[PDB]
């Protein structure tokens, strides 16, 4: 066989969207292409120190590397070998480096049905920003990632399918539509909306987040994004009644002191407020297309998109990756910045409920960057000698040793 | 007749989209609700000083007030009187203050087929900003405003229409869709795309602009946003061949000296770059939804939406207004900032080819701010005494008399 499963650890379990983690959970990891190996191994080192520094030996991640991408092709002549697939369906938790494509990421998300795209973006003390006052940027985007126009139901204007549609709309729905038109079908599912929503609220509860904001354009798209809003409130008030409190209730007399706030904002407003007063957002709940855009903008609030981490969560598993590519320019040069993959580590740790260790990582990074101990991607702007990938991780390690 | 048309003026003519303006053009204006009267009259006063200062007496705007809104309800018992519609269909150019929606804006747009939403947004020395470096922010968003999901072709998840759509797509096109789904139809028209593109390029030529960037999400919406991109390039490479050069051609060998650059960016990249380096944008050519969102963000860059002008333009007419509302709390208190509407007039002036008057207005505003001579909405932050509406306008007038 290709992989030797660590007979020392146990697989993570899920009763109903909730993670049940063993003290020695087996976690898979894929180095990635290009800078992948250098930054991933660095992260794994940092994660371990953080785990031992927070729990001593009472907890330990039993890492299991699997092959995917260029390394897999070179070893077994298959970019996504069957055995890799088997370990993924069996352990379902993976930290993976960047993969190039001319799609492993797609396949993984689909076989584990990771419908929720999670994007946390928090300001890091020390980093330059395009914003004058980003000190309070501490939000996390929950993007439904299987619905909306991403379904791909569209047709060219000169196609026969488009014609059948125009014809059908004119007769049955009495809707007027010209011939020179491209056509796409925007779909919004109640089940899909209730899924992400339940996940967004459960997350707020367990991590003491104080607000969930539903992003939508329900005034022009009443039955798609409008319905998204409705279904979101609906399931929130029916299944999390004792934990939440709408905004229309707060300014209605009801008490919110000790509960999670749930409000909604028009797409337009958010694209404006994220720039003017981003501190207003805590958890952002959005359908597929809006969350994609909000994430791009949110992500831009802080310098170097390469220091952000993210994930794809399903009801029984998750994939954690940095928000960047392979950067073949630096492959094997010990120059790339591992903060991105490390932050995916921070995120994974939080999902696992191992917050003490995730806070250690978050704290060491803050301290290292404010202390001018950074990689070239940052050093090149603060006039200092950049640290290498390996040296930087180690600096994070010794820092965690005394905080 | 209810309206006394100035016998000294002439209507503005139209040739293939080109505004043919007499020296004594008649221009309709609507005071609007709330601060409308105060700000609109001040705009007219500054616009007339700009025109005069730039062209002495050889040109003059023959202003014609028409009634719309609550003033219309009060004088002739009609929110959008018949006499007003007739003046609009005849003169086709109007400067309109903010109107409270209880409708008129949409009705004017439709009756004049003003399909293009135009939003210029550029930095003003002295104004606060969310960005640390807004200095080179100087762009104009050209939004197609009659296509896309705004057409309203959508249906509730439990309507009989929705089930017909699901059945149709299932039997005729073989598409799998669950029953608990809201359904919306995104339409992208070749002709609507082509005309907005003609307007943008034509504006670029006319005003010595050098770059047109197409905003789209064609990688996921290939036949709608993607077609918008293809179609835009098409009309550009075929009808303005010796006026523009594509980004592909340039970084391929083609010389760009003496030509307008035409390129395209994926929507998500623009939500990032508009924040990190907006200076990279000149003219943004986008379809309905994208343009809406980018505009929201764009105008958020200056941080005083209430100082932005905008317009709706067709092949034979234009509506110019401020991006703010009726601000009822300040109605008739001579406190409201008139820069928004004045800016709308600046834009009207440029569309008329009266760039000299327009430049005067822009320079005056820049100076008034630089010299801390502003209305309260700005005084608040620069720690100086505030000028009233009336006084801020007379100051701009005092300034244009020196530049
Ligand atoms: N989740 C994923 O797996 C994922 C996501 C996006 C893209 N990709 C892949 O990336 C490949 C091409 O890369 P790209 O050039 O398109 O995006 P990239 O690999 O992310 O390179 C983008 C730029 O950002 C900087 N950068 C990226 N990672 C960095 C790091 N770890 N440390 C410091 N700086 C970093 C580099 O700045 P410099 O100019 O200083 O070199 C580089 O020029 C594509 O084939 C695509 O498949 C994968
Ligand atoms: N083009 C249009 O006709 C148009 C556009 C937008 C909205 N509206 C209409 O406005 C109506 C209600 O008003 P809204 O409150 O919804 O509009 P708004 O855009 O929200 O105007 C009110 C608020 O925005 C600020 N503001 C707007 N213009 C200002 C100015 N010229 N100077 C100083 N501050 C200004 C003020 O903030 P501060 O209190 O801090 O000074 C004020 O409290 C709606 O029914 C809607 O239909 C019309």
């Amino acid at each position: 066989m290709l992989y030797k499963e660590p007979e020392d650890g146990e697989k993570i379990k899920f009763d109903k969207g909730k993670w049940i983690v063993p003290n020695k959970p087996v976690i898979l990891y894929i180095e990635g292409d290009g800078i992948g190996p250098e930054i991933t191994n660095a992260a794994i080192k940092v994660i371990n120190k953080a785990v031992e520094r927070a729990y001593g030996s009472s907890r330990e991640i039993k890492w299991l590397e699997v092959y995917a991408g260029e390394k897999a092709e070179k070893l077994v002549n298959d970019r996504f070998p069957k055995e890799t697939q088997e370990m993924l369906l069996k352990y379902r938790v993976v930290l993976k480096g960047p993969l190039e494509t001319p799609s492993v990421n797609v396949a993984i998300r689909l076989m584990l049905d990771l419908y929720a795209n999670i994007r946390p973006v928090k300001y890091i003390e020390g980093l330059e920003s395009p914003l004058k006052h980003p000190e309070k940027v501490d939000m996390i985007i929950f993007r439904e990632n299987t619905d909306d126009l991403y379904r791909g139901i569209e047709y060219p204007f000169n196609s026969e399918e488009a014609k059948k549609i125009r014809d059908f709309l004119r007769k049955e729905l009495k809707v007027e539509i010209e011939d020179d038109t491209g056509i796409g079908i925007k779909v919004m599912s109640k089940y899909k909306t209730q899924r992400i929503t339940r996940l967004a609220i459960q997350y707020a509860i367990e991590h003491k987040r104080k607000k969930v904001t539903i992003m939508h354009k329900g005034n022009v798209m009443k039955y798609t994004e409008g319905a998204f809003r409705e279904w979101a409130y609906e399931v929130a008030l029916k299944e999390y009644r004792d934990f939440i409190v709408t905004e229309e209730e707060i300014n209605q007399g009801k008490p919110d002191q000790g509960k999670i706030i749930l409000n909604d904002r028009i797409a337009d407003n958010m694209f404006q407020q994220i720039i003017i007063r981003p501190e207003e957002y805590d958890i952002i709940l959005a359908p597929n297309v809006n969350g994609d855009y909000i994430s791009d903008a949110a992500g831009a609030l802080i310098g170097n998109i390469g220091m952000l981490g993210g994930a794809n969560i399903g009801d029984e598993g998750g994939m954690f990756e940095a928000i960047h590519g392979t950067a073949p320019k630096y492959a094997g040069k010990n120059v790339a910045n591992p903060t991105g993959i490390i932050k995916a580590g921070e995120l994974m740790l939080r999902w696992m409920g191992w917050n003490e260790a995730a806070d250690l990582i978050e704290k060491a990074i803050n301290m290292a960057i404010r202390d001018k101990k950074v990689t070239q991607d940052i050093a090149r702007f603060m006039g200092v000698k950049a640290l290498g990938t390996k040296e930087y991780a180690d600096e994070l390690i010794k820092i965690m040793d005394t905080i």
